[PDB]
């Protein structure tokens, strides 16, 4: 099913383990391998100000929701061909809104 509101308590904890590595959320915090998410939603993608994107995230221009997140998330490469996020997604939907539950709400 689109996307639905879960738990950003179970959410943060699976952005610990699946993206801190490469991503922040708050504005004005380390510049890391990804693009700062603070934002994020409610943007287009390739435009968080000094990130060295792909061509291929630019070139989308997807204007970032939470049901579009949730398609980017289960499988980054197959949304955005080309990307260098070396991740390979989310494969439970329950995982997925949790996850952008809290990154929604961490990212304002
Ligand atoms: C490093 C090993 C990463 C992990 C783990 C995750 N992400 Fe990532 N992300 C990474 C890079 C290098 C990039 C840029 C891709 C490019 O082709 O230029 C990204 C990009 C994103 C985006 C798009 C941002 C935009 O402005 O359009 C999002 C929304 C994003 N990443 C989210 C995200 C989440 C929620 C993660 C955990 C589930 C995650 N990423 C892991 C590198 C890495």
């Amino acid at each position: 099913a689109e996307f639905k509101a879960g738990s950003a308590k179970k959410g943060a904890t699976l952005f610990k383990t699946r993206c801190l590595q490469c991503h922040t959320v708050e504005k004005g915090g380390p510049h890391k391998v990804g693009p700062n998410l603070h934002g994020i939603f409610g943007r287009h993608s390739g435009q968080a100000e000094g990130y060295s994107y792909t061509d291929a995230n630019i070139k989308k221009n997807v204007l970032w929701d939470e049901n579009n997140m949730s398609e980017y998330l289960t499988n980054p490469k197959k949304y955005i061909p080309g990307t260098k996020m070396a991740f390979g997604g989310l494969k439970k939907e329950k995982d997925r809104n949790d996850l952008i539950t809290y990154l929604k709400k961490a990212t304002e």
